[PDB]
DNA sequence: AAAACTATGCATGCTCTACTGCTTCTGATCTAGTCGACC
């Protein structure tokens, strides 16, 4: 029940973000997905274990997609 | 010496106050099921 955290329970609530669409009067709803992500990381510096910045890699081939997969 | 008045004890009924047993109401507990919302 990440639905509903119990106090009891050991294990917490983490945000893991991927995107952004707005910051300070700016809409970024419109730009590409490369101005977002590279933004994101000018909003929050992440402590881990409550929120935290997904990892996107780089890939160009369907290798790597079915590398990834495995 | 005989008769009338009064005292005290006892029977009698009725009324009132504790104790036991049956029935019903409430509280507490457990178990089963439903719903919101996500995925």
């Amino acid at each position: 029940d990440i639905k509903r955290m119990v106090e009891d329970s050991d294990l917490q609530t983490c945000y893991c973000v991927f995107d952004v669409l707005m910051v300070n009067n700016k809409k970024l709803g419109h730009e590409t997905l490369r101005k977002r992500y590279e933004i994101l990381s000018s909003i929050f510096t992440p402590i881990p274990g409550r929120i935290e910045i997904v990892q996107k890699t780089q890939a160009h081939t369907k290798n790597e997609v079915i590398d990834a997969l495995n």
